[PDB]
């Protein structure tokens, strides 16, 4: 509440400085300023040999920033394991989206994993050997762990730290069950016409139409914790079913997270590494509006697999303009919009219900 | 023209352990700050006087302002509405006082002139007819003869010395609060719902709950939901600052142990709300205590400090309200020993 600061401010027609909230839209930035450290890499190494002693084999990153430190700090947890004669590997994979909810959590243990103070020599330096016991954290390893034996949202941000050329964000392993998003790292704000909800990995924005509506926003991650209440702005009479980024993909439970025409996008494309939601006719395409269309569905790709664009689409009583996913493979619609002529069994559609 | 989520700036960031710069959105304290950056304007001097005069004819006798800002406004631009009323031949003069706390809603609302008038300079003589302006008035034109919330906020204006705000009458009637200088903001453990006039700070404890607040008006609009954090599941009776006093209607405007504090020292000018022992008293969490009442003031009319103070079931640090006569408790805090017929009260209810 007492940072300083200065600004150029566009709607007010001013450059000034003061105290006050200041949320940076740090996820369509191109610079990267955060990463994310356990608090103690020796303590989450007894954390996670504890956890495999209960039947836990395994992590499900609840954000991208957890599946980089994970990565990050994989040889150092090998290392400490091996150091201490524990039989464990930790093996760290690729993110998939959406970021599925794991059931177990990690314990917190009593005690870190200590220095093993061997004979000087390479074990020091180069990391452990592999062993016979694989702690997976995401990655294509379903057969190995299943998704009900792995842990997650295990971690609450304890503190930030200051760093050159990167701010550190210090993870640490939690007592309390949560489904909760970590709140250390949310940013919701309104100001006149406009408003964000945002964290690290989602820049949600709304604006004052005739009603407080979705305006855009940008995912680089589809994470499934729940976005809490307590940093969400207007969240009484708020029908889930109406919510556009879903309550389930960590949407805000909120009337800005909201658009007249439009139900909740529970079969978007969120398989798509980072979205961007514009309301907008993909490119060579045209929307009609008109009760004779089909209905509500998986939402489908604008191009087909040779790269075919389908020009003439409809719903049955949505709004103009259209709501579009903007992804690396192209442009998507919303549910409600389906080709008007051409088969949908012709198109690209996404296999993903959140 | 009225986006705000892609302003660019730079900040010293005490709890990211960082001085960065970027694009976002920021909300500014310019409630505590050292001066008055911004001043109301009418949309149209000319416009205005067209729309007092047709008040006026309405049986509109004056204006209760919302805001202290809309008051300095009438104030600035008195002399000149009333030129141009003598300028088109009309028996009115707009008389501007002071205003009171709480600045209470009126029911009347300016109309958008049917029929435009066709200065700065004027000295207009005065009439027998007095439109008048806050002040101390209602004898000679009541409240439910008043106009309030008749303005909008149309846009800002770029200024040197002052950024200008230009206000219209709006064609709608509303007893919400302008939004167009709200904002409102939550960035890990701490929050602030803001205007002009009201810097609402919260923070997580065990629970979200009101950690202070400094408010340099008291008014009397309904705070918008579409502005405030975490709004169900809200019980009115718990707000600390009252859903009538333009209270957010939140989880943030709570504290355990504290209910609506609509008997607090409202005719204050100026009050900050702080969870701290009044100076030189304590405060006993007792059944034995009295009940809620009008909130009290910590001192005698002359001075004296009531050392000892009790409270039913609230918590500490007690609620206070710090205002230029002195420390006041909140509600639930009573003296302990001292008769509650020797100290001075709050008057009000909101
Ligand atoms: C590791 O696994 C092999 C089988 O591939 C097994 O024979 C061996 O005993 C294991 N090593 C241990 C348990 O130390
Ligand atoms: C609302 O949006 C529509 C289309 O998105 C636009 O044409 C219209 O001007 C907007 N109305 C407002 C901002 O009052
Ligand atoms: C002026 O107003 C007073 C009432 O305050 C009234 O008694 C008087 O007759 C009026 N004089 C005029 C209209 O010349
Ligand atoms: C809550 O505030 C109290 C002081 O009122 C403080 O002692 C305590 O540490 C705080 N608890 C948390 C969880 O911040």
């Amino acid at each position: 509440n007492a940072d300083v600061g200065c600004s150029v401010d566009f709607s007010k027609k001013e450059t000034r400085c003061g105290t006050g909230v200041f949320i940076y839209n740090d996820v369509e930035a191109w610079r990267d300023r955060y990463k994310y450290h356990p608090d103690s890499p020796r303590r989450l190494a007894a954390a996670v040999k504890q956890a495999w002693e209960e039947g836990i084999c395994g992590i499900s990153s609840v954000s991208r920033m957890e599946n980089i430190m994970w990565k990050s700090v994989e040889g150092e947890l090998n290392a400490i394991l091996e150091e201490n004669g524990v039989q464990l590997t930790v093996v760290v994979g690729s993110v998939k989206n959406p970021m599925w909810r794991g059931p177990q959590r990690l314990p917190v243990p009593v005690n870190e994993l200590p220095h093993g103070w061997k004979a000087w020599g390479k074990s020091y330096f180069v990391r452990a050997a592999k062993t016979n016991n694989s702690f997976v954290v995401d990655g294509d390893t379903l057969k190995e762990c299943p998704l009900e034996h792995r842990a997650w949202n295990s971690f609450l941000v304890e503190d930030h730290g200051f760093g050159v050329f990167h701010t550190s964000v210090w993870l640490k392993v939690r007592e309390d069950y949560s489904l909760e998003c970590d709140p250390a790292v949310i940013g919701t704000a309104v100001k006149g016409r406009e408003a964000a909800h945002s964290d690290l990995g989602y820049w949600i924005e709304s604006e004052k139409n005739d009603t407080w509506r979705l305006k855009r926003a940008h995912l680089i991650e589809m994470k499934t914790c729940e976005w809490p209440k307590s940093h969400t702005l207007w969240t009484d009479g708020v029908e889930e079913s109406d919510l556009i980024i879903p309550k389930s993909l960590a949407g805000p439970l909120s009337h800005h997270n909201t658009r007249e025409g439009y139900r909740t996008q529970v079969k978007g494309p969120w398989h798509s590494e980072e979205l961007e939601i514009r309301f907008e006719e993909c490119p060579g395409t045209k929307v009609y509006v008109e009760e004779t269309c089909g209905t509500r569905g998986p939402s489908l790709r604008s191009t087909t697999a040779s790269g075919r664009v389908i020009e003439e689409w409809c719903c049955r009583e949505c709004t103009m303009p259209p709501l579009s996913f903007r992804a690396k493979d192209g442009c998507w619609y919303g549910m409600e919009i389906r080709p008007r002529k051409e088969p949908e069994s012709n198109l690209v559609r996404s296999m993903v219900t959140a």
